[PDB]
């Protein structure tokens, strides 16, 4: 009917390969500018990070089949169990339901974390869907993101200390850090600022992992090693 | 030498066929419940509708290459010009940037339309991407959505009149309307409720179209006929 | 400055999910008619089957990264190792190179198997590509095809015996076999035709597997059990 | 049933955008070597070209919904009408049925064109599927291929004349031709070899077009201009 209904023929199938892990990853859009305009503390800002996590919790509570989420900096990844058929496994549905629910929550709960700082404008989020064929590839993905958190936090902590405390210019801080190794960065934090990196808050060092324990609770533990997985076998062991 | 970086190989290309119209369509998620919980007026609620449009305007102003938007009820469609290469024409990018920016705006500008009614929880939105190969198919798509607005508004107007004014039960209203034709519904509104359907507000009857005139201005005109397109030839005539 | 070159923009990416098994499966097109027209012996014809295998061998020798092939009746499946990047893993390339090389070989080597029977016309082949995320799914796929060979050979052997030896009409044969179980079919072959099914040629019962031993050698063994895989661990154990 | 049947869930949809032109293009695989080994005459070999065309005719006769084919050098393109639903418009089916039927025919009819030259080995063919959204884009595609034929034949004719008649070395011929314009190449053919390019056989200059007139007949006419299309309006005018 309608005579215009034929246009439905143009919708294409975007089904995610069956019995595989489906991950939706979100990145705040132009959050470098968003951070500036909202006076985000460098190198880490607890308000921003906890707001993100609160949004991830909401996504996990409102959508379905998400078994684990991992967030750090301006990103959050959501893993849907592989036997899911939530929306016939259509990529577009995973993407938009996660992206929209997250964004609405970001604004909705903003005041709970930024009681004094006013939200200047509704932000946007970049999103993508990736399918991982195995438990090992999924874990490697999560390790990839956690390792990224580590690399960036170490760099940023020493970088901002050089600026905010040593008085160096952004360009000077960068030059001093170029070519430096992990051990070097640690030595600089210790010698020049009397900072023990390993004592920095767990959230800033490892990021945040959300799992069902029922409600999604936050943890700032290592997920690269086996310990985490051996202790929460229900996640990867699930059927299909 | 990351070692986990190989997981990048899993990202798949979701490029939209070149030189074609790209449409992102959004639908409020479970908005039947959202409407109930927020006391939306039936059959039409100006607050809700105008908030949606405000969101569409924000999406058009913050993203790029959107030449026309059309909304009605709990939906809104965004048309990206066919020569766009905004994000290498990746479907996921169109989807998430539109969905997220729309959702954050929905919460952000809520009070501007629901000054008294409080927002009980951050809503989610359903989204999809469709590629239309020609100007005629794109027009037919828009006509399909506008015709949908007409069909539903006529049905809902008489439906809610039977309930809110005749005292019929939802089930009775439905029974009375089954098998009825468009002319019949019009007759019922006129005879039993002294309602001239054609005099109902334009926004409720035709929905809202957004085009650049620069800023995106709202119009509640017919877009099925040629009149609209002959008057705004810049939209379909653009290169590529 | 060609001016027509822009049509290249329309080519779409059809890359197969990285680090996964890629299978190309071929089916002779309308081979029921081809078999009739070329006097194929029923229920099995060694000429046809061995010609197919010869073709599979040529596909494995001329293309690259194929680690195992399995054929039966009018089909043949080719498995490409998962670390292959042969053609950027484009589905179309796997499909056409396999399909074309197979078809040309079918005609080229025809006389080597049908020395007297003349080829009446060049046949066509149906083809498809499927990506299997794991070793178990790939094995289950091969088992699915071998089991198919078993089910059909048992059915066809008793079916053609009822016709070619009992004088039943095709429709009568079918009626007699409807509702029958595997054991029943075995009983019928034994009692009424003095045929011990398990003694039928291995090729007809299990089909043909091709693996590198270098050249691709034919084997008519079971591949559903673990025996085959434990003995040829190089196939599934390969990197990536 | 089967227990292995679940593997069917892995097959992905590869449907071509509805109501659009579907083109399957084939390129002989490593035909530079094939030409050498079979003593193909340079710059053009009538046997090779006519064999290709014979194969294209067979593809058009055995498959369905192909309305026009265009071939030149070692390639052939097949255009399927846009309202086709032959195989649910699955790319893989267009690809493999065209590639296989073509290849089997190439071998089958080889002797009809190479009566003395023996076929040393069964060749392979590269294949691809492209979807064109409009009549204009389809025509531009065909013009792109015909123009390519022109460009290459002009270059090759003068190139091989320089070698085969002027005694230049391949590397010298190339150097002399670098930087030369169309008019220059024409001047060289005329002045040095007394060759009027425009008098070369139509097949070598324009290639071959196949259309239904019913059977697919060969034509060596221009298809870049409107003349051809105005005279055979049935092709682009067909419904959908």
């Amino acid at each position: 009917k309608s005579k215009f209904e034929y246009v439905r023929d143009f919708e294409a199938d975007d089904t995610c390969l069956a019995h595989c892990w489906v991950v939706v990853r979100l990145d705040g859009r132009n959050f470098h500018r968003f951070a500036e305009k909202h006076n985000f503390a460098k190198p880490n800002d607890s308000r921003a990070l906890q707001l993100m996590t609160k949004c991830a919790q909401t996504v996990m509570e409102e959508l379905e089949d998400i078994v684990i989420a991992y967030g750090q900096s301006d990103e959050y990844s959501f893993v849907f169990k592989r036997k899911t058929n939530w929306f016939k496994r259509r990529a577009s549905k995973f993407m938009t339901h996660v992206a929209s629910q997250f964004a609405s929550s970001y604004v909705f709960y903003w005041r709970d974390y930024f009681e004094d700082q006013p939200l200047l404008y509704p932000p946007g989020f970049d999103g993508r869907v990736v399918v991982y064929p195995s438990n090992q590839t999924l874990k490697d993905y999560l390790s990839w993101r956690q390792a990224d958190c580590h690399i960036n936090n170490l760099y940023n902590t020493v970088f901002w200390a050089l600026i905010q405390q040593s008085g160096l210019t952004p360009v000077q801080a960068q030059g001093r850090l170029q070519g430096t190794l992990a051990a070097d960065k640690n030595e600089i934090l210790f010698s020049e600022f009397n900072i023990n990196y390993n004592n920095e808050l767990p959230m800033y060092r490892k990021g945040t992992v959300l799992i069902w324990q029922t409600k999604p609770v936050p943890l700032h533990c290592d997920i690269i090693g086996d310990a985490f997985w051996k202790e929460h076998p229900e996640i990867l062991d699930e059927d299909s």
